[PDB]
């Protein structure tokens, strides 16, 4: 049982590790910080030779890594982006694929995050699966270090399964996170920092509503946060607390902060109980250091932990989540221009709360993000939505009519739009 | 226990029976055929008298009964509906009041139908509920009959439980389907024939159809069906099968002529087996008798029979029901102007499928159902959907880009709208 041996066997560059891969095929990579830059790259150059052709490469959550180079808009007619959710590098794509004379450059494909394993695994299929992943240990095991989510089942259902082992990835434990070098098919290697999510600052709103929302937090409560600052923010209120647990699809810092103050523990959880339990992991290098080899946090796939029943199971889970717009029905949009399995899960949770919260205004005060109709499909649908928050208060929709649930909406409004606000909803015969 | 004693110290009138509901309470109801005539019109009476006000009435599936009774818009500022899903009737009721001056007469409480029961019981509360029940047995026990939904929830959560005794009722078995004297407030007595669904004469587009979907209901399949002529002809096409199951949330004549037949066993069933499920029953008299202590059929409170986790349990769960309207995406919608729970648990089902379907055009050929884009809300959400059949193939969405689903669901619309759909793509860019 060499391991040294296999290592050093499969071992190469990026040019001969993606070489192989054939045109017309399906490839797919780990989310964000997991894109593997150096397998990237040689592939981005080999189909800028135009060397590989017609080349699907689904995939959730995309970063400049793959932005920056094999979703390069020159290489869009050999490399094609299947995107299972449009992220801004490919706004990017799609503003510059309508100025040049309408040509569709992106390919979505409508996804629920939580069914991502199974469908890339059996109903889209992968022939290549590149992942970015911690150092070879003593018993010849990389870890997926920051992502879980539909990698850890790809990497086993792809035909051909390619590392980058970056010393810089943390080494994470978590269910099918640990990878036996028996079952890596090339490695290369490219030590270098990993990609970072941006810090933004409170809004002086965020002080407000973080703080309607921490005593919407129970004793003991099981948090999923999303990514954003205003949830940053509200763990800022939370350092008060004891017991409470983490099952989240996103490990963000806000909670790793929980963790690292003796706040977050588990030990209230029905499920995982004692670990923090997460999908994948996005946030500043400070947040990936202090993963590595944590024995308290353990990731999970995304189809258990986004599963709204295998939420539920924990006590007390609460949801927090940004949206931009609320309407008067008051359905939420999160879009510019997945946490739907959690607005399920905090809710059938016992003692559960799903909290979507925004800002009322924006533009210096000038737009109401509290809205008559988000025009068209929204995020979170009327019927899913549980307390919704402004800087104005909270209010539970659950079991409101359309009338009670417009009048409330209203008053969580910035009164600068209180009045057109319920004139509109007269117009709607919402009251 | 003397159940002749109980029974007398709680037989009454209607006008009696319905006496003491108070004013400004929350008055709920068993659905569809379960609504109860003559306490029903004991209490329109009331509020024709003024002798009740700010009656707010739950309720879900809207029969006649209620129609010509309570929600006459007559006492439509006396008896408020609080309807959970709107019908005919409050469709009616909302075009008066648009017509009697823009006057609000409906108030819609948006709702899943799965949470209902909680909803009704905890986020709303019900003060007196009523609901047409079989006769007392030896025992003391009525039936709820074709009730189950959130009704048995209710019965036991309101703070009043006032039943009809209807010999017409059939006496139904199922969880909390059966309900001791004990625990009943009051007893009237009218036995009527029950209320009917009214069978609709089917259509040329519903025999290719209903042969594209029987060669989609696999082995040992668990049968969920909408009500409708569609899927009434479908159980037709399905006569020659074996060890099928049921777990459906309506109870029709489709399904229990399967039954009836032997082609329904529930042996390959994994929960309820040799039992077929529903969470209420809608039919004509042939129906209603053929239910009346049957071992094999077993009513089940929503929350449990439309619980997605539930259905799952069950191996090739096959869902079908029928939409007004699908868009390339392709969202569905069948209002004009609860299925989903079993469209999730179809595809969580080891070997399960969601089927959605509807003739391509409607209008003597002259409309379009397969349309560019569904107006407001769908009912049917696009990352969703996984079959859907028109009379001219069926088509998995499930992993298809836009483009993909634009292109198949195209084929799916009759060839008269083929060519405009295709126009209509390339505007909305899904090309």
């Amino acid at each position: 049982m060499d391991i040294r041996a296999l290592y050093d066997e499969k071992l190469t560059t990026p040019e001969e590790a993606v070489s192989s891969i054939a045109s017309g095929s399906h490839l797919s990579m780990g989310m964000f910080a997991a894109e593997p830059p150096a397998l990237l790259k040689a592939l981005a150059d080999r189909a800028t030779r135009g060397d590989i052709g017609d080349l699907r490469v689904y995939y959730f959550e995309t970063a400049k890594i793959a932005g920056d180079t094999i979703l390069r808009y020159e290489l869009n007619n050999r490399i094609k982006p299947y995107s299972m959710f449009v992220t801004a590098v490919e706004r990017a794509l799609i503003r510059r694929g309508i100025e040049d004379g309408g040509r569709k450059v992106v390919n979505y494909v409508p996804s629920n995050f939580h069914q991502a394993p199974r469908l890339l695994a059996e109903e889209i299929g992968i022939d290549t699966f590149m992942h970015t992943v911690s150092p070879m240990d003593c018993h010849g095991y990389f870890s997926l270090g920051v992502g879980n989510d539909y990698s850890s089942r790809i990497a086993r259902s792809a035909r051909r399964f390619i590392v980058e082992v970056n010393r810089y990835m943390p080494r994470v434990q978590g269910e099918a996170a640990a990878i036996h070098i028996s079952e890596v098919d090339a490695i290369v290697e490219n030590h270098v920092p990993l990609i970072e999510m941006p810090v933004r600052s409170a809004i002086p709103e965020y002080t407000s509503i973080s703080h309607i929302i921490a005593d919407l937090v129970p004793d003991g409560a099981c948090l999923q946060m999303g990514v954003g600052a205003l949830p940053n923010l509200v763990c800022g209120v939370l350092k008060d607390r004891n017991d409470l647990g983490i099952h989240t699809e996103v490990l963000n810092p806000g909670l790793v902060d929980l963790i690292r103050r003796g706040v977050v523990t588990n030990q209230r959880k029905t499920l995982d109980r004692g670990r923090s339990v997460f999908t994948f992991a996005m946030g500043q290098q400070e947040m990936y250091e202090y993963l590595n080899d944590h024995p308290a946090i353990f990731s999970r796939p995304v189809d258990y932990v986004n599963d709204p029943h295998i939420i539920a199971q924990n006590d007390n889970v609460v949801s927090i989540n940004a949206t931009l717009q609320i309407d008067l029905t008051g359905a939420c949009n999160s879009e510019h221009m997945g946490q739907l399995d959690f607005v399920r899960g905090a809710y059938a949770s016992k003692g559960g709360r799903s909290i979507i919260a925004t800002p009322s205004t924006a533009a210096k005060g000038t737009v109401s993000r509290i809205i008559p109709r988000i025009d068209g499909p929204v995020t979170t649908p009327r019927i899913d939505t549980h307390y919704i928050v402004t800087e104005f208060g909270a209010v539970n929709l659950k079991g409101l009519s359309s009338t009670e649930r417009a009048l409330r909406i209203i008053e969580l409004a910035h009164p600068d739009f209180r009045d057109e606000l319920t004139q509109a909803a007269k117009k709607m015969h919402l009251i």
